[PDB]
């Protein structure tokens, strides 16, 4: 239209995008900053990232772009590209991207009285610390900072304005607790000009059906399976290959969890240190297992069993547990002969009876140490999942 | 050509890329917006984005740029660059490309009236939903979000045109049901305005070929191997061995198709409902099988058979299965020791035949729980199949 | 040059890089199009992506661009930057990368009467279609289809001419069988005109040298391991573990060839196919080897052989696989405790023959079986490998 | 303002972006160089890059853009853009990042007095030599080259100054030690002038918490667990088993460290000797369970032990380990037979002495055996951990 | 300063960057190319790329940037930034980067004289074939072709300088060996202009020490291991599940060495056939391991050994492996009893002598097989080992 090109004309006359738009230099110019949280893209706990979708929010006022709407009828705004208008060189002091500032430059709405608008959106990858010591009950707060890069106080002051989420989109994975900012000022030692900016401290909550679904009950209802081995008879010899295999399993689920972990040596994570306690567990259940079978496979002319044995497994511990304790001159040669092979006999059945004693001596041992390392799992795994904060609640909202 | 030299001259005379080129300034500009897919390059679930191929289509009507054809013979269009025309800034909203728009910028083809078509293509990365509840008979609906970032509706109002799907490109694993779009009016509070938009809405079909081939039939043959621990006798110790076998395949299988999935918690996938079951299925194997093995050796003399079991398992079970049951002073000396060998000999053969009782009754128990177990693993598997709304479409299109 | 110096000067005068540099306007500019192969990076099966490295050659004739060589001594040829002199817009139609056009805007050559040559090189990512039909005996066609963007059939006559491959790098991979091309006018649902394009097909066949040694063979060894187990007596106890271990390694080798291939639902791999009968084969090696072990345990005193089942086994089978079969008071106490005796080794002698009889016809069906397996997964393997097409060539080509 | 508006006006007028602004052409300008880390963000073993956020600080005193505060009154400092004023091209000389320079060019602040300071933000990665010798009880030492590109040692005279580190944000895994740094001066075989640089080295210590958690640990209880063998009773057929899947797990945890591990050959990593040191320590375990079973299992009536391996076995070790070794015509064909039945007997008595002589012979090696294990395993895995400097340093600082 | 400015001025006056800066425009211009080899950053087997560091260096001498330095005395030097001055255009013919030209564009040092140096610094990505014939005990060649785009022998004459390895840092797995370059020139069809180039062939010797620690001795050392099967007595049930989880590990081996390798089909690798040998070794362990089981449970009655197996297996190979082969009517009917009884033991004892000299030929067969295959896998070990050339060198620079 003839009044925009007229206007258009008009406004960059004299203009010089390198100057701040104010009417007196002495004071500052008043800008106002804010978010608009859109998208959670990911959160990397291996890399220690978190990438976003934000939209920006800035405005200010601009002492020359302004006009009269009566000289100029029908056209009320006015937009320019980069470079040929002055904008705040606000950008994220955390940043983690290979370019220092990951945002799409976009319009600026300009008012009928020098107003401006700048929404720019962009994906940023911010560098947070990621706290890993509940895993995976988590609550993480990870903090956006921006401000001015070469301008003070006395050049421009920021304001903090609320942060916008009513478009948010909500994720799969992470539960968004809420997102509040805060307007701070720093000194300097030579000069007394505050120097402002805003931070915003973006808090999440993991959902943990998942983790909790292929991580937690799959371990616990193998390390269960794993105290089958004290059901076995030892008769059945194959009762070495159940620990083992159990045990290669574990080791398999531990090194896959060690994959998706970070490496930082800050403290030792609730699911490595439960891991670590069935990794114990399965190894005494092994070793016990050895004891068991050595009991069974007693040579009966070795040593004879101690007093000490006796008075103990086969006494008290049968007490405690309730369990049984099964328990002419050649008629002469031929008597000798015949004599001979019953008293062979006899001393067979004598040897064999010894035998008895020791593989119930096993049984009663097997019995105990099932039901010590049945008590002994669930106590370990009940302390340590009920010993992490934001548990109870945290599976009231997920489970339920 | 002269007179295409002196067209061009004339028309970027006074010509100011900045302005919106409309006759009247008051009233909006018309903009017709339109989409051209070409094919689906990818749908990463892990990630939530969206990569396809797009040919954006834009068209409006210039007012500066027009000629008379008389005055300029021969010449019927003209061609301008990025930069020296006006152009809408469209942009799609819910975009997962660092860099924010991602359509390579070509030339604007004008024709002599003042009509402008603008075609750009690109690859888009767009962030959506995507559903894996149902998964791998899958249906997905994404969704494209575009409009203008800085033009209200007193200056640009958006038109919907249909998409085009004639250069469609079929792919390998989706199934493209169709892309309807939409125009809608949002409102602002401020001001009695429109704000159109148009929004695309992708709507595909996963193919459930390879799926069923690589991952749901190997576990159904698996699980199915693994009841035939129990056809196996207890004689010749194999059992545990065979069942904690097939559980770490199992584990295996059920490592890769976490690591295929996303880590949402919004609902359990049918897939890992799949696997829990199978995990269920072949622990209660092995603890069925442990406790026949218990049964069968079990010690001659350790105990009695009890009432229950002994009618139980030898008279009812045996009923309803149809197994038969399986089944002259040197003298006197010799006479006793002769009759200590016998009574020895017919203690042995009492003591053995005990055994054939309790052998039997493992038999039984074995054969029960194969049974049982051969029931369940077949409707647990049917009915979680079965479960899907599309199921039986997919088992028809994929398959037949 | 003082001559170079003032024909650069010149030649710039009134010159406008937006207008086609023809004399008349109404007909068309020619411009040849060719295309100079030099490597093929990669081929993406996964992700049906092909990356080549090429040169394009365009040429065509400038109008305006011409000087007399005798007012110009040592000037002949002279070079123009991008954005300088007027180029076409040809590009990828189906390029699959971030970047629509991934090529080196390098210099134009001109003639001294006005011809320009343009030869920018490129690493150039498409998305072409992948067969996995015939994996990995599968010959591949890929598309590569250039065409100006903005110019119709009445402004560029694009022409076509023979690709060039005199500098073309083998690759280790896969061989390359040819390149032709072919020029077409399509209509598009913009607009009313046709727009010509020239599309180069790359033909080229993979290799078999290394996937014949890596993913073939080890699976017929140890498929053919697999029916070692029907050489193992029954007395030992490592049958099952030899069948499932061979089960795990099958498993294992099929889910890293899953893993390689793209996931497509047009068709069976070749691969595939041969992993599913081999599974299967196993399989059904491992049934056998149970009902082997059940028949060879089979307890006495139960159920006698049946007629038929005995005159199968021990005379048809076992003639047809040349088998043999395994084949004074005090006085009359004393008779009596003797005739005891004598009467339990008679029936324990009963007993052991009823067993070896059962062993022996365990020991027949295993032989049977063995012959059985063996032939029908020779000739399962040698056919699904003689299916495919183009084999033996491939076979001799690579191996010979 | 109107002032500001004037001096950015006046300063702009006859300025060369390309001139050194020095008073005095043939004097050297001088620059200070400065650093300020903020995170070091990853230390790439495999491929020797260390990437870390960093401020860099320069400044200079510009001769032309200086100027009187008395004719502007409020303004006191300017801000110029990229390409508009002289700037030093200091560049990083190991800068392993695709784009050899990875800096955001923000603006450049000016004195009224022509002072500027530039501080360039940015993320960068660098090419430094990686030691691994005492890993994971290394410490890394990582320069940093800075320096002009173009200018030589007449022209800029390059200053030092200290590194700041107030910033800084601890990591994780990497203890920061210092961040010293020296100046100096280097010469070319381009050019016959020296040029100055400025290089800071980071020493950074690694935090062995969660290698130590993760690797050491699991891999000395596992080891243990192997030594187990030698406690089983040769009875039960369940030691090569143990022996061999032990083994198993060993090369699966060597696969995944050298996945973690470069591959260089300096030196061979402390890691590597300890993974060594465990193969073969249990590949002897299984020799020895071999030899243990082979005596176990002897033929008797075959080879007679020799007198040399009797009298070591059953007369010194098993004194010294307290083991206590375990140890009318139809009459007379009667008493033929009888004495048959009793000297068969008797014969088989002799053998079973005989057997129950090398049964405990093998015993006694199996505990000796299992006591020099015991005894190697535990001296070799302290001596190896023992071995690296300042290990006592890193276990107090990261356990206690 | 002053002259500086004045100076800076001066030169640009009428200068164009497009022409060729030469006095005679006939005669052509000579350049001088050159090389810096910094660091070898990766040499990529699979994907066959090349990365380096390197800063290149031009030379030439311009006929219009030339000044007398009484005239300004304080400049000697002068630095013109990308896109003022005349620059060849000289990038890398086989560069396999997805920017055509990976070069960081810096200042251009302009002597009094009109020389000009220019030494642009980059991270180049070269594809050169990759021979993997010899891995690990390796040496490649690659290739980096260097020249013009659009000059010529009348235009732009390159010349040669050796490339400069000073200030290289080592690399930790590649061992430089030379960069020998050679120029050369090329004439076209119509015209004797040469069109001269300079292409660099950088050789490097693969450091074997880590391969050798990774890959060979513990492969060595587990394929030793199966080896055992040899010395388990056949009582033992734990014969097949040795060679079995031999065969599993070195499955594993082999797919971790097929993921760091190439696909090519030029050739076998040394590594390949290594690992097929051992297989084969492994497969016929097994073979002969399921025939000596088989051959040790044969029962007495299921035939008699042929007279060659008598012959060979107990008579010769027996004396050649040093091996000695283990060796009133009441009355009346109790007399018969007792003659039964008799008669039976004396049949048990024929049968169990026929079983024992069963026992003895598998034994034999033992031994004989045990011998063979030690000869025969050491044999195959070091014949594949020592075929490679410049294995001795390897080893001598390496473990020495
Ligand atoms: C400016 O730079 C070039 C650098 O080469 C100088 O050229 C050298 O001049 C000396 C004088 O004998 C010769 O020995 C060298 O061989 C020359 N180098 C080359 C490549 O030709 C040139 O002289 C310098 N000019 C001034 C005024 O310093
Ligand atoms: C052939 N071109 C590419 C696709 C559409 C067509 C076109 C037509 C007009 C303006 N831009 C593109």
């Amino acid at each position: 239209g003839e009044f925009q090109r007229k206007l258009y004309k008009e406004l960059v006359k004299n203009y010089n995008p390198l100057e701040r738009p104010v009417a007196n230099d002495s004071q500052p110019l008043t800008v106002y900053f804010s978010l608009s949280l859109l998208q959670i893209m990911d959160v990397d706990e291996k890399n220690q990232v978190l990438t976003t979708n934000i939209w920006l929010q800035m405005s200010w006022t601009d002492h020359y772009l302004q006009w009269n709407v009566s000289e100029y009828p029908g056209v009320k705004t006015v937009r320019f590209p980069d470079g040929q208008i002055w904008k705040p060189d606000i950008l994220l002091y955390n940043s983690a991207d290979e370019r220092f500032d990951a945002t799409f430059h976009t319009n600026v709405l300009v008012n009928s009285s020098g107003h401006c608008q700048y929404l720019p959106p962009g994906i940023f990858k911010s560098s947070c610390y990621i706290d890993v010591r509940w895993f995976p009950f988590d609550v993480q707060h990870c903090k956006l900072k921006f401000g001015s890069w070469s301008y003070g106080g006395w050049s421009l002051d920021l304001q903090m304005q609320e942060a916008d989420i009513s478009g948010y989109i909500p994720n799969g994975e992470w539960d968004l607790v809420g997102i509040p900012g805060k307007r701070s000022e720093r000194f300097y030692e030579c000069c007394k000009e505050p120097y402002p900016d805003v931070t915003f401290t973006v808090t999440m909550r993991r959902r943990t059906l998942y983790y909790g679904l292929n991580l937690l009950i799959p371990c616990v209802l193998i390390s269960a399976l794993a105290l089958l081995v004290f059901l076995l008879p030892a008769d059945s010899g194959e009762k070495i290959s159940l620990g083992i295999t159990v045990l290669l399993s574990l080791t398999v689920f531990m090194l896959l969890v060690a994959e998706i972990m970070p490496a930082t040596s800050d403290s030792v994570p609730l699911i490595a240190q439960y891991f670590a306690s069935t990794m114990i567990i399965v190894g005494l259940s092994v070793v016990v297992t050895v004891i068991v079978l050595q009991y069974h496979h007693h040579d009966p002319d070795g040593g004879k069993m101690p007093k000490w044995t006796r008075v103990i497994l086969l006494n008290w511990c049968a007490w405690f547990l309730r369990m049984k304790r099964p328990g002419d001159p050649d008629l002469a040669k031929i008597l000798e002969e015949v004599r001979y092979i019953a008293n062979r006999f006899r001393c067979q059945d004598e040897s064999e009876a010894v035998c008895s004693e020791w593989k119930f001596a096993a049984c009663v041992v097997d019995r105990l140490c099932l039901m010590a390392f049945s008590v002994f799992t669930i106590i370990c795994t009940i302390g340590i999942l009920m010993s992490a904060p934001n548990f109870v609640e945290a599976v009231s909202k997920d489970f339920a």
